[PDB]
């Protein structure tokens, strides 16, 4: 069973922890990767009711199982905060334009 289902992409907790650790490390060091500069702030324009506090950051999580290192980020993201607490796993899949919906 999937811990998080983003459209048809299936993630375990392990996938999420791995992606989040990479994104948080870059965040801590002040470095980014890719043309969209990940990780970057996530403004929560959608207004998700995250259980942890802002500020929030987003980092791509890939269905290949690899950690994001540039190139296309796909549709899915992990959102973490300043304390490296996971806020949620979100996706552009099934959402209009560049909006997001929560992975289930
Ligand atoms: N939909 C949405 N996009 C956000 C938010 N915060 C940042 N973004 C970024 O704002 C622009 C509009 O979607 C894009 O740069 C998107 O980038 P990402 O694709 O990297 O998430 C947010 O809270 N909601
Ligand atoms: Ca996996």
């Amino acid at each position: 069973a999937c811990d998080y289902t983003c459209g048809s992409n299936c993630y375990s907790s392990s996938d999420v922890s791995t992606a989040q650790a990479a994104g948080y490390k870059l965040h801590e060091d002040g470095e980014t990767v890719g043309s969209n500069s990940y990780p970057h702030k996530y403004n929560n324009y959608e207004g998700f009711d995250f259980s942890v506090s802002s500020p929030y950051y987003e980092w791509p999580i890939l269905s290949s199982g690899d950690v994001y290192s540039g190139g296309s980020p796909g549709a899915d993201r992990v959102v973490f905060n300043e304390n490296n607490q996971l806020a949620g796993v979100i996706t552009h899949t099934g959402a209009s334009g560049n909006n997001f919906v929560e992975c289930t």
